[PDB]
Formats: C-alpha cells, sequence, structure tokens
C-alpha cells in the first residue's frame, strides 16, 4: 500500500539477516519512490551489491554509494541529485530512515538509518521511511562501525527488493 522493501545483508560474505522498510510514499512520494526504483534496480542500476560505508555506532548506518562505495558517489533515479521534497517528517527515534546529503537540494542516492534520536537533523535531511522489520539486525550491523564511521568488517546489501 504505502510499499516495503527489505535489504538481505551480508558481513563480509556471511548472511547476516533481513531488514524491511515502510516507505512514506503518500508523506514524500517523489524521495520514496526514488528509494523504491533503487531498491528493485529496475531502471538498470541501484543498491544490489553496494555496502555501507560509515556506520556511527549509537547514531547511525550510511550507505546506498553504489558507484565509488566510499560516500563520494551515487545517484537517484532523477539524475545526479534532485531537491529537498519536504521537511514534514521528522528523526523522532530508531528505525528512522533518511536521505544523506552534501548540502540544501542535494539528494542522490544516499540514506541512514537512525539507531536513536537525532533531532539535530530535522529540516536538513528529508525523513521518507522507518524500519518495519529487522531492527535487531540494524542493530548487529552497528557494532562493526566505529567513532569516525569506518566499519571493521565489509557491510554489503546482498539482496534487496520490494516486498508490499
Amino acid at each position: 500500500v504505502n510499499p516495503t522493501v527489505f535489504f538481505d545483508i551480508a558481513v563480509d560474505g556471511e548472511p547476516l539477516g533481513r531488514v524491511s522498510f515502510e516507505l512514506f510514499a503518500d508523506k514524500v512520494p517523489k524521495t520514496a519512490e526514488n528509494f523504491r526504483a533503487l531498491s528493485t534496480g529496475e531502471k538498470g542500476f541501484g543498491y544490489k551489491g553496494s555496502c555501507f560505508h560509515r556506520i556511527i555506532p549509537g547514531f547511525m548506518c550510511q550507505g546506498g554509494d553504489f558507484t565509488r562505495h566510499n560516500g563520494t558517489g551515487g545517484k537517484s533515479i532523477y539524475g545526479e541529485k534532485f531537491e529537498d521534497e519536504n521537511f514534514i517528517l521528522k528523526h523522532t527515534g530508531p528505525g528512522i530512515l533518511s536521505m544523506a546529503n552534501a548540502g540544501p537540494n542535494t539528494n542522490g542516492s544516499q540514506f541512514f538509518i537512525c539507531t536513536a534520536k537525532t533531532e539535530w537533523l530535522d529540516g536538513k535531511h528529508v525523513v521518507f521511511g522507518k524500519v518495519k522489520e529487522g531492527m535487531n539486525i540494524v542493530e548487529a550491523m552497528e557494532r562493526f562501525g566505529s567513532r569516525n564511521g569506518k566499519t571493521s568488517k565489509k557491510i554489503t546489501i546482498a539482496d534487496c527488493g520490494q516486498l508490499e
């Protein structure tokens, strides 16, 4: 209805588990569709096989750079960047899915999953989804991150697609 997408996560090739996300297409349609389409890979590029390049324990897990795998790339289905759609939703707690960016109106494909309430990001990053199942898998991923965001194991989206 509002779409659900999943990520199957692997840690150095070993299966960790599945996280699914509800995308708020009712409130942020353009942003939610970009993520949905990048998860199915239906426009010919997307998240399958990419990694979480920056994980900071107690704060958030960030990924979505499928072109340079380090936070300097990625692209949306609308072009290299697109505008901040609205800031209706807030970073209210663990499980919030929001867009990473490089300043106002620079949304591409990078996203982060909050593991804490991060109110200082409200009005700066567009919130568009939430973890539906597998929050415990995000908590497990979190243990491989560090204070500067570097991960001690390669965390990858082994598979991903739509469920609902």
